[PDB]
């Protein structure tokens, strides 16, 4: 019971918020109404803190172990039991299009149940993204390759994604990883890929399909020669789905790993042990590296919210541990030191570290949840009248901030949940340390920051011309220019957002002097994550602000008990984020116009 | 070598280019330790700590102490103990030990420099070792008698401990409820059980241990001023010659499992449980344990700070030399072809944003704790600074808050910045860092957590200081402004100064206020942490541009080689630092001139 859920938080962003609930109950959700959905979380939440939670500690403390004679790993017991509990529940199928056996939801109401897994033991989600691979290989499949993909999501194979080698990690394209075609339309797969999730899984599944990057024989260079390729780890009746003969594809290492220890981490061995890796075309298109991003997004996403909900567990269960502890006198009686100890909640330090926890926590929710709103065309017109082209832009535009800004904020400010904790904090007997060391790496897989940072900048506002920028910069002003209750905050907001056009206008004028001066290019690579910080920060600032503004008017109408504390709580975070987060930008700002090549031009011997 | 990199170059800079601390080598009370033996000092215990020091770091934390309940012990890895032994062999368990205890006289500026290096390769082999300076502690302290044992545990090498946190008393050390009971002989028996205590039990290390331990005789009044302090050994012995007698009342009964520092036991210390008193001997033969033991904390806190200083240089040294030889992706010019060159990362402007961070604050914070013990002679004070021995005390008082609290959440903050350098592979094992960042997770909490420091900075080193010390060295700093290659940096410490200065005046409002509205005080504590680390922010942009005028100076002399290189940086990371990160120290004022106690007045619930 280390995992503290908050589907109040959902169901008020989801509902309350966004409205997403206009949706339920018509057209592609005929047959899932608000009230299903309300019970869908709560459902998935209680499992959540109960069995999939129950392994959290086992995983770690007690990780895979490797045989290398059989290519295989052994996972903990508890671990598989609370697998196999999650797909008891079909919940490895949420989401899922209905004809592969999917509950049919929005996008934002499967991040939300997603979300209870991820902050419960995250690995276990992973292993159970099979279905949702088999949906992608479908949607880019041939006919025939779709009756693979429908066998696979009703028989819940396992998959992987295989991109990585050891001198192709952020430059994907340089792999080597050779396809070699078979006079039967089949290809053989040649070469050994780095670091691939869930390579091996124990007996969790009857199969695993890996989708691997490979290049044709021949075929150009970088990532536009690379094509993508089904490669099951078991042979199988094409018809039937019945298992065959093993195919050669075998983990040969398993890593060692700061955190997230009972995902096993793989190296992948292709057509190295006198076994030919067989692979089929997906698709049977060369489009590799397109085909693959379809589950780079989803990735993406995923870590994001992975990174999300391990931070609002963190905070939740500081909070409640500084409810509970009892340390020192109240400040206004500091010099009296026979008076009454408190409880912690009562010193300001931990009142500000409390409140900054749950402000990027819940911005942070928001800010995912709100992304998720633009992933279905039908739930973008309903809640935003925007168009599917635009919805997609606008999406393909926060994925860099769910992924890049909500994995750094969250280890950030879980240094704070461990911090309230107080020496205890230390200790592993509290989950905030695992915590810490399993979302490390949210910030590296599927794609690091400064990755994402040049993602964000060139291919989601220079190429998309600066439309999904420009769409959401209208809603930030239009909730601004709109009681006057929220006048500081919405003043502090404008402030954030002159100052985040005004990074985007200088990193613009360094891309353009680029065209006389190759070198000023670099200015923009220096100043591209605190770019992505900063947006990320403003997005913050706004959806908490918006949440204060619902929180007012449900106050206004008369909320009593928990409901009243919760929008209460709701307004002290949208104007403590504003006075003590969003001013930091205008500093930013000025550091960003004022960026030179000194540091570029500077030896490396002086490092 | 070994994950341990040291940097002995930088410390020789520091202390002879710098700060002069060889001006007083060779005369009075160093009249034996000139600057050449110095420096072969350094250069031979950095060779230890890269050798058999860091040889067991990756062993103390993979196999790690186990307590045994048959016999109330902890047993250490083998690889550990000989580690500990390398140390104790070559003495530097005896590095600024008094002479009359069998030390080498040396300047503490030197000895801080010395014990770096262990900290960096092994940081708990430092802890268990710093028993002989505990005995110095005991010696001054004790009564004539007394000084005739702390000798003889001196020169037998004996282990120590203090002995202060409890379950319900941590920060609030005044809280304990401990007990000492006097005895007719006039000893005490002591009465409690102790929570966290580092090094406990030592497996074999040592043939006693001297537990320094807080505890309130029956009768006395309440808080920290009603404690005593107590010598309780592990063993009886023969008060003068030193025979190793009867077992003594104090046990460990448990050791904890941490999220890093795992080498170091840290154990539940029970006295007068087992069916033996603990007896304990009053230090001084007078009740005065919280003065007392605060020559403790104050050894205990700098150690904490270089500890953690220590860890952010080698975290950096290894990403930089990472860095230099991974090759990943082509120049940013050339982004559009993707048949560019392939190039090492330090080419990237995000990696040498990111190196260039490390560097300069790894850098600075040597500075500061170097600066901080040039305060701590009073004939270093004098003669490389000018101040007599009272105000040097107090700057070196209003310094180690800074040491520890701004060391400590700097060195973890930034190690994330050396970690995501590796990329992926940083994650793993493999590489030191993972470690590097769980080992000094805790030193934001032992020896008092952050916000003890800054409540100590401002309430204590500043308040009751009535500014005497913050006054002195902001009169450096603005000398230094006031003295053209430095113009700039000038300008923006200028800036920065003016920005702290504001802060200060803006919290001291806040005290000062309280008189008429008690609630005031509550906005000190809501800025205190804040104003610790602005005040720390403009601490290293000072000393890195001092280092930067004096590479000025000798590159203008003619450096060259390896020379010019090291100038060339300490001239680059100055005008970083001065850019990048003091400008935010604006905002940061402005934040806390806005303060105000909504967090304070909002529901518990609400959270
Ligand atoms: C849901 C199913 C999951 C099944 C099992 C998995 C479960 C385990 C979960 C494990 C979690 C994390 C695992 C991983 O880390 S997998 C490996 C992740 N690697 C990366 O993210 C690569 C990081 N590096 C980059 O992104 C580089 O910037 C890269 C794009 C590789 C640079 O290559 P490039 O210079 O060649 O790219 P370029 O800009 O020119 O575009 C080339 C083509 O790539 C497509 N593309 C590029 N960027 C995007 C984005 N953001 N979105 C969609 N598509 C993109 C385009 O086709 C582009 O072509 P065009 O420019 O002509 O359109
Ligand atoms: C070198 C030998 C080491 C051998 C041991 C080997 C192992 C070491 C390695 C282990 C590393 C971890 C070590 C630890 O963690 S030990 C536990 C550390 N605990 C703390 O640091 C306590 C944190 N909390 C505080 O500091 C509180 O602020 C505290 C002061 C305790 C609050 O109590 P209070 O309200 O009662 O304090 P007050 O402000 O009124 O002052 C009372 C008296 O305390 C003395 N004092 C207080 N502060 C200082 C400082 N900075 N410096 C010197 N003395 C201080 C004063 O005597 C004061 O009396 P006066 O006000 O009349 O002067
Ligand atoms: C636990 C774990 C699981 C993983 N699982 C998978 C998986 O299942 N499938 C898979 O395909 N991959 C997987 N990966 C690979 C992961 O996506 C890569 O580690 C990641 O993209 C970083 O690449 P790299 O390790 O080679 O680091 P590098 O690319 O070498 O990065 C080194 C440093 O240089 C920087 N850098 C590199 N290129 C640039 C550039 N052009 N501009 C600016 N900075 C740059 C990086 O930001 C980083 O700081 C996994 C990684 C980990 C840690
Ligand atoms: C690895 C390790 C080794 C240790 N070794 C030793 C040892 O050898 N000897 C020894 O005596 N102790 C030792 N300690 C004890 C350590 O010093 C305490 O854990 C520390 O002082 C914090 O106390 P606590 O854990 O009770 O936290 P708490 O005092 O309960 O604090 C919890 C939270 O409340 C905050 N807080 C508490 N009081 C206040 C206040 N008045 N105002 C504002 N915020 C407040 C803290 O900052 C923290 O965020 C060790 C601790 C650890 C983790």
């Amino acid at each position: 019971s280390h995992y503290k859920s908050n589907v109040r938080d959902q169901v008020f962003n989801l509902f309350e918020v966004f409205g997403v609930d206009k949706v339920l109950g018509a057209d592609k959700f005929s047959d899932l109404d608000a009230d299903t959905a309300r019970e869908m979380l709560t459902e998935i939440a209680r499992l959540a803190e109960g069995p999939i939670a129950e392994s959290f500690v086992e995983g770690d403390r007690n990780p895979p172990v490797f045989d290398p004679e059989t290519h295989t790993v052994t996972l903990p017991e508890g671990f598989k039991k609370s697998m196999r509990a999650l797909f008891d529940g079909g919940w490895d199928k949420v989401g899922l299009a209905e004809h592969l056996g999917g509950i049919p939801m929005p996008r934002a109401l499967q991040w939300a149940l997603i979300e209870h897994i991820l902050g419960a033991n995250p690995a276990a989600y992973m292993y159970a993204m099979g279905p949702g691979m088999s949906e992608i290989f479908y949607n880019n499949g041939t006919d025939e390759q779709k009756k693979w993909a429908t066998i696979a999501a009703e028989r819940g194979w396992g998959a992987t994604m295989v991109l990585t080698e050891p001198d192709a990690g952020s430059d994907v394209g340089a792999g080597r990883t050779k396809a070699v075609q078979q006079p039967d339309g089949t290809w053989h797969i040649e070469g050994v890929k780095r670091f691939i999730t869930s390579a091996d899984s124990d007996d969790l599944f009857e199969n695993i399909m890996h989708l691997v990057l490979a290049r044709p024989e021949g075929a150009g260079p970088g990532t536009k020669g690379l094509s993508l390729f089904f490669v099951p780890k078991f042979h199988f009746d094409h018809e039937t789905g019945e298992i065959g003969e093993r195919n050669g594809v075998f983990v040969t290492n398993v890593e060692h790993k700061m955190g997230l220890k009972v995902s096993a981490t793989c190296e992948l061995s292709l057509g190295q042990h006198g076994i030919p890796a067989v692979g089929w075309l997906v698709g049977e298109v060369h489009n590799g590296i397109a085909q693959m991003f379809d589950v780079i997004e989803q990735a993406r996403m995923m870590v994001g919210t992975k990174a999300i909900a391990t931070l609002s567990t963190g905070y939740l269960n500081a909070l409640e541990y500084a409810k509970e502890r009892v340390q020192g006198a109240d400040m206004t009686q500091m010099t009296d030191k026979t008076a009454p100890r408190v409880t912690i909640t009562h010193h300001p330090d931990v009142r500000r570290s409390l409140m900054t926890q749950k402000a990027y926590a819940e911005g942070l929710r928001a800010i995912y949840l709100y992304t998720a709103t633009f992933q279905d065309a039908e739930v973008a017109q309903a809640v935003h009248g925007v168009d599917g082209d635009l919805a997609a832009r606008v999406n393909d535009l926060l994925l860099p901030i769910v992924k890049g800004f909500g994995s750094e904020t969250a280890y950030a400010k879980l240094t704070e949940s461990l911090q309230t904790l107080g020496g205890s904090g230390f200790l592993q007997d509290y989950p905030i340390e695992q915590y810490i060391r399993d979302s490390k790496i949210d910030s590296l897989y599927a794609g690091t920051t400064a990755i994402q940072a040049q993602d964000f900048f060139f291919r989601k506002i220079i190429r998309d011309k600066g439309q999904a920028l420009a769409y959401v910069a209208g809603e930030i002003e239009q909730f601004i220019k709109n009681n006057g209750r929220l006048k500081t905050e919405r003043e502090l907001l404008a402030t954030a957002l002159a100052d985040v056009q005004g990074m985007a206008a200088s990193l613009t004028g360094y891309l353009m002097a680029a065209q006389e001066d190759a070198a000023s290019i670099y200015k923009v690579g220096l100043g591209s994550v605190r770019f992505l910080m900063a947006v990320g920060d403003l997005l913050s600032g706004w959806l908490l602000a918006r949440q204060a503004a619902v929180a007012i008017e449900k106050l206004d109408a008369g909320a009593t008990g928990a409901d009243k504390s919760f929008y209460e709580g709701k307004i002290a975070a949208a104007s403590f984020f504003a006075k003590n987060m969003l001013p930091l930008l205008t500093s930013t700002r000025q550091i960003i116009e004022n960026l030179d090549n000194d540091v570029m031009e500077l030896d490396e011997a002086a490092f």
